[PDB]
């Protein structure tokens, strides 16, 4: 047989929803002016807070935020669900256009809970990877520990979702699949890196003046990519938008409680692989359900597909 | 329109049936030579003692109990189930006479756990508000916390069942409904309340002499309503009946365990609103199922009916 | 009526599946050249280790393991499931003879949590006991503490199912019956008991040379026995065939981890009754799924049978 390079559009979404149920169309989200994706990867956290969510029972949660992005897809084309996978409140989904559903194989599903005592589902990681052609691709969805203070705690959460998310694979005798055996790799979530050293009046400031280059130099998360500790061999694009944390609710306002959050770009997208090109990168400020807003990012990506013969 | 009272029969039941299965038949608690009520609001706690239960998993006892209590039901009358509540051991009932239910409206129920961390269901309060014709209700279920030295514990259960308790409303515009925004509140539960000062023998010998009026001056829930730490603006109706708290089990004496705890009027009923009667309140000592007897009050309250236009 | 003693064919196995799923016929185990039981008692441990498990979740381990076991019986029969029972990892299963099964009555399973905190279930025991013909039998399955320093709290959980354990009845009116209230008791499981005294190397050494009767002289269980601290009454059989923990997955090589365990006769069966002749004590080395191999034995048991009248 005989493969070539074929583009296909992939749309990256995360959300932290403060454990709310949707309110609001996603469309302003999901399908807001852009050509329709041929891959939707959505990813939530804080789907839900509660004691019994925690302790792993079912959630009318998924079922709400299931539909209200399903409703939420580009209105051009009916697209598959692919797979759902849920640790908590950490969900990812993945669907596909109807018409590319037939070269979607070996789908598999698995989560890291790196919360409490280092295993419970309040904080870790979900992926569901699978093979689009002939191109595999893993798609991670992480919530990392929080506040400014922690971030050797991100780092740990990182490593040990990274160490510990094994996949099942065709042929018992190989190594099980880990995240970093695919072609491509999507991950996003709530990173929860904050920015250092800068005081809250400071960092408000530089969002006033839209001075996003000065803000980002004192991002834990570039800081911490620079030094090796994560993410090694990732991408993220430029942040052009202000950060998405922490606004009051129903609100574009920052967070006027008594704790009085200092702005962080929480929620981010990164990749790794060849043939990608990312064409966009933003937050959409419209969605007010959550004290977060919305990320998405919509990336270029070469697969791999087999010619006909004739 | 114009609105006129007419009279209900509501009847209000708290049992703790530590743990175990109905054994009995329940008619001697729930229609015991009285009139068929017009509302039934009956409440449980202890319903399931298991591990399974505290991790909020379904529990057989909930149809076990539910069932035991529909056919306990005044016969004179065909009952609808309203709704059911349930957070782990504590249950709330509410039905109607058939002719009745065309009539409620709005039905929300919510939980809050206080138990262990402050947050888990081992204690708490459910609740079941509506709406009967145009008079607004909240019917409360507590089990608040253990042991004579823990009144503060009870009063802050109290409290944040109070202030955490939020119901769904027609209208996201205004704020949350919250137990205190009704006509009528009927409060009961295992509040947990017991007699200070009094050695185990004094109160023994008082319950022997009848003289419950003495013994309830040395009551922990008149002295913290007096104090006004809980309850505040809350009656309860004269205690005629001696303590339903704690019995050996298939009897009517106290216990005789090496614990030998003093008995306490535990269990208890108490009301708020305009056009309240009590008509009557006791426990019912033939039932010896559990620890506790179960108590219950019947209510003559007047409700807003819309008149007829011809 | 007249009863007379009727031989059956008693099969039990225990086995700890380190949390793995089956990938192995189990014939190997339940049907390697044997005749064919009547009745068929299957325990396991270890059957799900996730977090999900440990809080009470239903798990696809319990029917993948039953399928397999199923699947695993002696191909001359048809069996019928009698009863499965299971806490978290611990799994009972009984089946008798399609032929037999008409017999059999008064089944009851329960189980005792003796793990986190005293009471969860990532140890503890389950049992299935019941009446076949006029003979009473109780089939415990326990997982008791790990390590060789905690043999007095393995003694203490064998206590705690003992004094805990205890099954429903025709008559409210005796007391309830007891693990050792039963005519016939098998108790099978990893007893978790380890070799006393013994370095790792002299321990291997003497497997390598095949004096199990030095060993065993070493062996924890049989020291508590002689002390009588635990299983008053109960006979093992000789051990003649080498520790059955801890290998390397998918081999018959001792764990060649940093941890470097030394081997231990974990995995038991025991009985107390009258009419019990055990025909053979074995583990099954072939089985390399997990890093216990499974054990067997296979019993000739009288049972009380009623003479047909003519
Ligand atoms: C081994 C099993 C037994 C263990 C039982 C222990 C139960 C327990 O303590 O959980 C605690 C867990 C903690 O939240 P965690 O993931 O850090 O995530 C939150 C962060 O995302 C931030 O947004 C912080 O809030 P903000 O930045 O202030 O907005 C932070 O609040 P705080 O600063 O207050 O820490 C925290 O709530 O809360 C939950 O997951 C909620 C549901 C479980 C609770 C029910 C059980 C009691
Ligand atoms: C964050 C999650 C992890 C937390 C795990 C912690 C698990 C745990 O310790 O719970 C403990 C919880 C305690 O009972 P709690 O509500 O005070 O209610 C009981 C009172 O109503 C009284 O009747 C007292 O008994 P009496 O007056 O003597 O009759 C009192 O007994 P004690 O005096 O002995 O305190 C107590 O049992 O018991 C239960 O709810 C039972 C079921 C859960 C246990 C399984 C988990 C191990
Ligand atoms: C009151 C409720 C809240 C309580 C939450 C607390 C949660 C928690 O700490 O559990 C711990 C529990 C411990 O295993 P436990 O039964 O001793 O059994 C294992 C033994 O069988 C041996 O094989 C040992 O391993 P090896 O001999 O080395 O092979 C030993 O390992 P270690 O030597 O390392 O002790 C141990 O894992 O692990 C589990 O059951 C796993 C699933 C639950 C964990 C999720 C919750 C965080
Ligand atoms: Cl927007
Ligand atoms: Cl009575
Ligand atoms: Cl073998
Ligand atoms: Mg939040
Ligand atoms: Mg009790
Ligand atoms: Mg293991």
């Amino acid at each position: 047989m005989y493969t070539y390079i074929q583009n296909f559009r992939f749309f990256a979404g995360t959300y932290n929803v403060n454990g709310q149920s949707p309110k609001e169309c996603l469309r302003l989200w999901l399908s807001n002016g852009i050509q329709a994706p041929d891959v939707y990867c959505v990813g939530f956290q804080e789907l839900d807070l509660s004691k019994e969510a925690f302790f792993f029972h079912d959630t009318p949660k998924e079922e709400e935020w299931f539909k209200a992005v399903s409703e939420g897809l580009h209105p051009d084309a009916k697209y598959a669900k692919v797979k759902l996978i849920r640790l908590v409140g950490i969900m990812l989904l993945l669907y596909v256009k109807q018409e590319h559903a037939a070269y979607i194989s070996e789908v598999e599903a698995e989560t890291v809970g790196t919360g409490i005592m280092g295993r419970m589902g309040n904080k870790g990681g979900v992926a569901i990877r699978f093979q689009f052609h002939n191109t595999s691709i893993c798609v991670v969805n992480s919530h990392l520990a929080a506040h400014i203070e922690e971030y050797e705690r991100r780092n740990q959460d990182y490593k040990d979702i990274c160490s510990r998310m094994q996949f099942c694979q065709p042929d018992p005798s190989l190594p099980p699949l880990t995240i970093s055996n695919h072609d491509v790799i999507l991950w996003l979530g709530d990173l929860n890196y904050r920015i250092e050293e800068l005081d809250v009046e400071k960092v408000k400031k530089l969002i006033e003046e839209k001075d996003f280059q000065m803000l980002y130099a004192y991002d834990q998360l570039k800081i911490q990519v620079a030094a090796k500790t994560v993410f090694e061999g990732f991408t993220e694009g430029e942040l052009t938008f202000q950060p998405t944390y922490k606004y009051d609710t129903g609100s574009d306002d920052w967070d006027t409680s008594e704790k009085c959050r200092a702005p962080a770009w929480c929620d981010r997208i990164l990749w790794k692989g060849k043939n990608i090109t990312q064409l966009s990168y933003q937050s959409h400020m419209a969605l007010k359900t959550s004290d977060h807003k919305p990320v998405s990012s919509v990336f270029d990506i070469g697969v791999r597909v087999v010619a006909h013969h004739h």
